[PDB]
Order: structure tokens, then C-alpha cells, then sequence
């Protein structure tokens, strides 16, 4: 699950969105996904959810991003699929380079304290990944 | 998330395993999981996850089976993925024909209190979803 606040780029419009109000208004967008073999395809959302307060930690990324999520939710890293929670400073995730567009790795800066925060889930077509505050994670 | 005692079947090995077996041992077993195009086939898990204690709520099947997951767990429905929690007696959700092994419908017969319990994850190679208790969920 992802907090509300969460951006989401749609890497087909170039427009940059907040989960949320994809979310409440079951927008039909696109967000950048990777293909198991590492990549980054423009992927459309067929599901949307109001996952509801849950709490949510924070991993502060190289390069100022921030993600908050939920500590079980699958974030890509220098070891693939693990959980926001079981995550520490100097870890490396998955991340989209804004200039190239390429997958590469970010190390965290540090891991923010967890918190109560509205939640969300959005499903995507084939891929099921979606990149969100430049970081690659599970959809 | 997935409670114990969640049974998956290794369509490849015929093997039925409780997940948090699987888990605490990182046993690389096959599950069946789900094309987009709503189908069946083999699967490896690529990863485990010890999810921790959570509440699940519990939708019993029509047949028998009965699925302990997160309200927030993604299940196959008539609709397509949705929320266990936001779920209902009689509506259908997808599940693995154990005659045939083809996707079908099964009315659900009632929903069950929440309640605490370990919880479990497998991520699984493309496809993305396993078939748990003999009912499609998101992996
Ligand atoms: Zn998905
Ligand atoms: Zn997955």
C-alpha cells in the first residue's frame, strides 16, 4: 500500500499525478513499469484502490525523493522484490532515471519513522509494476 | 498478505504446500497462476515473504475452501481483481476448477470475522498471481 501524497508519473502524457486523486477518480492513466527482465515499458492502470489508513514508512532516496509505503509493500532493489520495512540506509532500490529513463540504483538516505496515512493500490496491465517517487515498486 | 495455513498446490509437482513452509524455508516450488487473458499455467516462486502477524478476514467457497488474507488482498472476481475485504456473500470470485484446471466461478458463502495470524507472500515469475486455497489471488 502507498500513502496518499505518492506521485505517480504518467510516462505516457508526461504528466505527473498524486495517487490519490487517480485513485478517487478512477483515472485511466499510464505509469512507467519494469519487465522482469529489468526494464521500463508505459503501462495504462486497469484497477484502482482505496486500500484505507494504514501505516506507512518512509524511504528517503538519493536525488530527494521520499517514498512512503507500507512496510510489507515490494520495493526492487540490489536484490529484487522486498519489503519497505525490512529496508536500511545504504540500501540500493530500483529506480527510474529521470534523464534517460533507465532502471538503475539509488541508495536511501535515510528510513523515516512510520505513520498513520491514507492508502493506495493501483493494478497494472501485464508488467504489474508501477514507478512511484522514482522508485520502482510492486503493484 | 496470506495467513498460514494457506495451501498452495505445486501444479508441477502435484505437492500441495502451506505457505509458511514455503516461506521459512525459501523452497522453490512452482504455484499455478493466472494469465491476463484468464488462464492457468505453472509457475516458480522467485521470492518469500514473512509478512508478520496481520488480521484476515476468511471467504468461504462454495466446495469447501475457505481464504484467510489481508482485507486488502487482490482476489479474481467477477468483476475482476478486487479487495477481499470488500466482499460479499454470493459474489463469485475466480478459482481453479481441481477437475479441469480452468478459471471459473465460485459463489462465496459467507465472510468470516477478522482475526490475528501470520501472514505470507510469493512473488511469481511473470504471470503474477497464484491460485491459494484453490481460489486466484494477486502475488
Ligand atoms: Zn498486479
Ligand atoms: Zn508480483
Amino acid at each position: 500500500c502507498l500513502a496518499e501524497g505518492t506521485r505517480i508519473f504518467d510516462p505516457v502524457t508526461g504528466t505527473t499525478h498524486r495517487i490519490e486523486d487517480v485513485v478517487y477518480g478512477r483515472k485511466p492513466i499510464h505509469v512507467v513499469a519494469a519487465a522482469k527482465d529489468g526494464t521500463l515499458h508505459a503501462r495504462p492502470v486497469v484497477s484502482w484502490f482505496d486500500q484505507g489508513t494504514r501505516d506507512v514508512i518512509g524511504l528517503r532516496i538519493a536525488g530527494g525523493a521520499i517514498v512512503w509505503a507500507t512496510p510489507d509493500h515490494k520495493v526492487l532493489t540490489e536484490y529484487g522484490w522486498r519489503a519497505a520495512g525490512e529496508l536500511r540506509k545504504g540500501d540500493r532500490v530500483a529506480v527510474r532515471d529521470v534523464e534517460t529513463g533507465e532502471l538503475r540504483y539509488s541508495v536511501i538516505r535515510e528510513v523515516l519513522p512510520t505513520r498513520r496515512a491514507r492508502t493506495f493500490d493501483l493494478e497494472v496491465e501485464e508488467l504489474h509494476t508501477l514507478v512511484a517517487e522514482g522508485v520502482v515498486v510492486h503493484n
